[PDB]
Order: structure tokens, then C-alpha cells, then sequence
């Protein structure tokens, strides 16, 4: 059940503050299924509030205090009680360590305090992993949650391209993107940047120099790239297979949209204001062909122990997901887009408690 940690050989691909960056892995000789799942854990968009990351949330900066080891759980569960869909892939874990939302590509030097490498770090992975079996691969899903999620959706296509430029077309990339599905929409109350999500991501896009899909930033050019990291706007941009996970209210979602549910009836203003919220993050995703977003107010699902609990329809997270896999070779009783059309939190009974 446990992955072990490699630390990048390519040295100058590195954490926040220049350690090495890195990767869990668990092979499993006899498949030609790989997942590589970015973790998530929100970033920094300037020296300030980095260096208060530092001081408090160091492990999403630095290798220098990760664990030899790191035990597999949910999707990277290698055991099929727990996970159903992929229980036999080659399982990676990426650590988190860039806080870019997995887009920077901007080196430590004597004018940067500190290295952006997220969109480098997954590449570099790629590319140490080929030797490691991923060149006999059929399938890379490309996972990750929350903004691990958004990371998926920035950097899917870029793996499928080295790939195809490196020599192997034969690897089908895919994306899964959990919880990463985010709307720049109004605050339910204002506050000073608990930063609005849009200027959250033009400061941090800026100081981390971050990179974004190609035909997306043909489409907001130059200073616009920020649109890029909302998951409506950049999803139509992409060619590789992505599979969206969403809870439909999500709680990253409400804290930057500084709604705090504590207790207490909640008033007609916020009522509205959340039932809107659900009603724009289901529109987003009517055109998402594979997709499955619960009514429940939640963060993350994928790589929790009892991610099999929750259904939408009837249908489990890991069957929509197996689902997905066998359109990718108008199933009977298989479906791939299951998103709750109820218009509260915890409306759908199998919520997570
Ligand atoms: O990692 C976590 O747990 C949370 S990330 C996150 C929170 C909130 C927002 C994000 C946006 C883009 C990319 C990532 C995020 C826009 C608004
Ligand atoms: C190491 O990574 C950097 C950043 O992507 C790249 O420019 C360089 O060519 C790599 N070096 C080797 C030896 O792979």
C-alpha cells in the first residue's frame, strides 16, 4: 500500500525554497495503467504571504521534512475494496511543493526568493518515470484535487505533448480534476485581498510567471491569462479526455466567497446567494461530457479512504469513472455525466458527513 519517495535527479527542478521536488511511487509490474495525482493546498502570490507559508506550511515549500513513504488511499488505494476503479495502475503521488496552482516555471535566483516549478515539476516527472515503465504505458490519467484539480487542467495538455514529442503516441493522457472547478464570481460579503478568487490568481499568475494552456492563452492573450485557471473557461480550450469532479459547493469556493455557515438559520440573502451558486456551478458544467458533481457542501473527494460512498444518481464516484474508461475505447446503464440537480447542501443523501 505504500509509495516511495524519489526526489528529482534533475536537481534544478525544485520546491519553493530550491530543494529538490519529487514523487511518490508504487509499481504495479503488471499494468499499463499510470496515475499521477497532484496534491492540492491552495498558494501564494507574493514574498509576504510566502514567506507566512513558509513559516507554517513548510511541507507545501520544501522536500526537506517529507516522509520516506506515503500510504496510497482512495484512488491511489492499491486495494480494490477501497478503490474499485484503478486498484492495479503504477500509482504516483506528486507532493505539492510550488504553490502555483502547479503553473510556475520560474527559477530561484537572486531576484526570486523563491522557485515557482509546479508546471516543470509535472513534466520533469514524466519524464523520469518513462524509465521507470511509464514508456509501456496505454493510459496516463493525470489526477489531482482541489488545486492539484485546476492543476490538472492546466498542464493535461502539456503532458500529452511531450509525450508526442518525445516518441510515444501510444499513451493515451487523460485528466481527472477534482474539486478544482472554480467560478470568479461576487463574494457574498466584500473583503480586502480571503482574497476574491479572480485577483487572487492575476497577483499570484504574475509573481510566479505561470504558464497556461496553449490555446487558452491564444484565446485572453496577454494579461488575461488569469481566465485560464477557471475551469468553465479553460476546459473547452483542451483535447485530452477530462474527467470533472465537483462538489457543487465546494468549501474553497465558499471561503473565498467569504460565506462562513455557522450554525444559526442561515437568511434569505445567503440562501439565494448559495442556491446561485449551486445553479452557476451546474450550468458550467452542462456541456461537460464527464463529469460528476454531488450536492454537497465538501472539499476534495478522490484520494479520501471512503470516496466509493458517495453517489450521484445512484451511480458511485469509481462506476462513473470505469464508465468514463469504457467510452474512451451511450453505455446501457453506465453513465459518465451525473450532476445533482437538487439546490442545497447535503440534498443528495450521500453526502459526506
Ligand atoms: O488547494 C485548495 O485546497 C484550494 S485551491 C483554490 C481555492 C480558491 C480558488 C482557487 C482558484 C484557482 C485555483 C485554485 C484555487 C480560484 C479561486
Ligand atoms: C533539468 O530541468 C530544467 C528545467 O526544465 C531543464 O531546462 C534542463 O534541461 C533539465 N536538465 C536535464 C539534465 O534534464
Amino acid at each position: 500500500e505504500d509509495l516511495r519517495l524519489h526526489l528529482l535527479l534533475n536537481t534544478s527542478v525544485t520546491c519553493n525554497d530550491g530543494s529538490p521536488a519529487g514523487y511518490y511511487l508504487k509499481e504495479s509490474r503488471g499494468s499499463r495503467r499510470w496515475l499521477l495525482f497532484l496534491e492540492g493546498g491552495w498558494y501564494c502570490f507574493n514574498r509576504e504571504n510566502c514567506d507566512s507559508r513558509y513559516d507554517t506550511m513548510r511541507r507545501l515549500m520544501s522536500s526537506r521534512d517529507w516522509p520516506r513513504t506515503r500510504t496510497g488511499t482512495g484512488i491511489l488505494s492499491s486495494q480494490p475494496e477501497e478503490n474499485p476503479y484503478w486498484w492495479n495502475a503504477n500509482m504516483v503521488f506528486i507532493p505539492y511543493c510550488s504553490s502555483d496552482v502547479w503553473s510556475g516555471a520560474s527559477s530561484k535566483s537572486e531576484k526570486n526568493e523563491y522557485a515557482f516549478m509546479g508546471a516543470l515539476i509535472i513534466q520533469e516527472v514524466v519524464r523520469e518515470l518513462l524509465g521507470r515503465g511509464l514508456s509501456g504505458a496505454k493510459v496516463l490519467l493525470l489526477a489531482g484535487s482541489s488545486a492539484g484539480g485546476t492543476g490538472v487542467l492546466l498542464n493535461v495538455d502539456r503532458v500529452a505533448e511531450q509525450l508526442e514529442k518525445l516518441g510515444y503516441p501510444a499513451i493515451q493522457v487523460r485528466g481527472l480534476a477534482d474539486s478544482g472547478w472554480f467560478l470568479d464570481n461576487k463574494q457574498y460579503r466584500h473583503t480586502d485581498c480571503t482574497c476574491a478568487p479572480t485577483e487572487a490568481i492575476r497577483r499570484g499568475i504574475r509573481y510566479w510567471n505561470g504558464v497556461v494552456p496553449e490555446r487558452c492563452r491564444r484565446q485572453f492573450q496577454e494579461g488575461e491569462e488569469w481566465n485560464c485557471f477557471f475551469g468553465y473557461k479553460v476546459y473547452p480550450t483542451l483535447r485530452s479526455p477530462v474527467f470533472v469532479v465537483q462538489w457543487l459547493f465546494d468549501e474553497a469556493q465558499l471561503t473565498v466567497d467569504n460565506v462562513h455557515l455557522t450554525g444559526q438559520p442561515v437568511q434569505e440573502g445567503l440562501r439565494l446567494y448559495i442556491q446561485n451558486l449551486g445553479r452557476e456551478l451546474r450550468h458550467t458544467l452542462k456541456d461537460v461530457p464527464a463529469s460528476f458533481a454531488p450536492a454537497c457542501l465538501s472539499h476534495e473527494i478522490i484520494i479520501r479512504s471512503h470516496w466509493t460512498d458517495v453517489q450521484v444518481k445512484g451511480t458511485s464516484l469509481p462506476r462513473a469513472l470505469h464508465c468514463w474508461d469504457r467510452s474512451l475505447h451511450p453505455l446501457k446503464g453506465c453513465p459518465v455525466h451525473l450532476v445533482d440537480s437538487c439546490p442545497w447542501p447535503h440534498c443528495n443523501p450521500s453526502c459526506p458527513t
